[PDB]
């Protein structure tokens, strides 16, 4: 399981400080974008009046920082939770861009960033309740998909939850899931393994050689879908059935027979075998991720 | 998480290598292209290939070496080991501080999958027991301050699936060679001291369910271990686990009781850093970093 190569993103990664607080942001030709609570001192998490506090800030308010060059900012706006500063200088090293909002299921890379300074790359996915399991001062820290030379921003990183999880925003800053940007305790709601990636994971086991798992039998949806609930899958609707016809069409198994394997595995464990070379199911690769691979 | 090293700095010194029928990645660092010296080998040559007389027979006009757009020259071509070395007329503007340095088994580095010359996938990896890691001249590396520690060019593929390579100055990582004969992949083992550091991270966050009042003696321990198929624990691997025994509290032979347990009674369906698996891909260092 691979993150895209962080090069394209790395060069846009900015630390930005608004007196107390610090906060990584995503410095984009001539605007940089970071998550609005870095105007909160760590106090003000818990009922801030974001409007009231953004107000009463001027452009030297905030310091941009890029690498050790100061960029000036010249205005600044807010939409939902991701602030915006306008600075004087456009980023030589902006990549093609685009902004886009992702399905849960869907994977994409994370660069784990601490002051504006980039430390790691992971690939993730935006699990079935709209958090991330990841490893995070890394507020602001961005995740996308790279195609061919077109990167793909899809999130930024906000809160920390209790249950130790991640939740955050789009690059609009619309946060994914039933988040705020306010430190109230804030349920997560229970989590539950991606099915269609698992079909598609087997899928990529069987195109690679593994036929191990395979089985004799079939099911109907609603049978699968009864039995998976019960280990905590997430129902597979007909669409998620469409996705895998590219698979199903490559190794001529159908979906519902691939869905037949899954029931059983479910039931019998591995066997102290593996499948890609891995004794535990992966639900963090889709079904466009395999295709790529 | 377990977590890769950013790219970028790499990802500036890649490049395309062609000769003839093959070509793969290289490293372009100053002046220099490194790349794996099979590159020189057509499909036939790979059966009982003589490095020394297929590189005499070489020009430099007879390797195309392609970074990104450019086209760059070849002045001179030598062989260092397993790894080719061709001189070009233009030093790399991307070039990154760095060290090249050979690692020990257990150690962990990240790796920049590449195709033809471009970037394509990042991810973290050991070193595993036997000398393999779980796309030729993708190199693997690490990180600090501005350094980037080279450790590793990818080189072989072998018949088990995982993969085999060089240290940057071409030695094998181990009994492995660069010639298209059947190899044994040498059966693995689980990276003790690693495990052990992956539970003092389990500690040092919330998990404690698994701590223990017992405590063993190295030997006795080892030789329960080796039974379920763990590396011997070296005082070494213990000197390094200090700095985290110190941290928590735990003395190493105390902890060493606790991964005596897991091993001997299992979980009871219970998780440790919400996986139901050890980890052994996490060395001391790792732990510490995170
Ligand atoms: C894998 N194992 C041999 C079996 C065999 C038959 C079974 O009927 C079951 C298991 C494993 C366990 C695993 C776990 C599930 N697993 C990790 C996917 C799981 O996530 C949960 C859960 N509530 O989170 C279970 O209830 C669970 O206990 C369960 O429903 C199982 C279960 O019903």
């Amino acid at each position: 399981k691979m993150a895209f190569p962080s090069g394209k993103v790395e060069g846009c990664m900015v630390q930005v400080t608004c007196g107390t607080t610090t906060l990584n942001g995503l410095w984009l030709d001539d605007v940089v974008y970071c998550p609005r609570h870095v105007i909160c001192t760590s106090e003000d998490m818990l009922n801030p009046n974001y409007e009231d506090l953004l107000i009463r800030k001027s452009n030297h308010n905030f310091l941009v920082q890029a690498g050790n060059v100061q960029l000036r900012v010249i205005g600044h706006s807010m939409q939902n939770c991701v602030l915006k500063l306008k600075v004087d200088t456009a980023n030589p090293k902006t990549p093609k861009y685009k902004f886009v909002r992702i399905q849960p299921g869907q994977t994409f890379s994370v660069l784990a960033c601490y002051n504006g300074s980039p430390s790691g790359v992971y690939q993730c996915a935006m699990r079935p309740n709209f958090t991330i399991k990841g490893s995070f001062g890394s507020c602001g820290s961005v995740g996308f998909n790279i195609d061919y030379d077109c990167v793909s921003f899809c999130y930024m990183h906000h809160m920390e939850l209790p249950t130790g999880v991640h939740a955050g925003t789009d690059l609009e800053g619309n946060f994914y899931g039933p988040f705020v940007d306010r430190q109230t305790a804030q349920a997560a709601g229970t989590d539950t393994t991606i099915t269609v990636n698992v079909l598609a994971w087997l899928y990529a086991a069987v195109i690679n050689g593994d036929r191990w798992f395979l089985n004799r039998f079939t099911t109907t949806l609603n049978d699968f879908n009864l039995v998976a609930m019960k280990y905590n899958y997430e129902p597979l609707t007909q669409d998620h059935v469409d996705i895998l016809g590219p698979l199903s069409a490559q190794t001529g198994i159908a979906v519902l027979d691939m869905c037949a394997s899954l029931k059983e595995l479910l039931q019998n464990g591995m066997n102290g075998r593996t499948i890609l070379g891995s004794a535990l199911l992966e639900d963090e690769f889709t079904p466009f991720d395999v295709v790529r691979q």
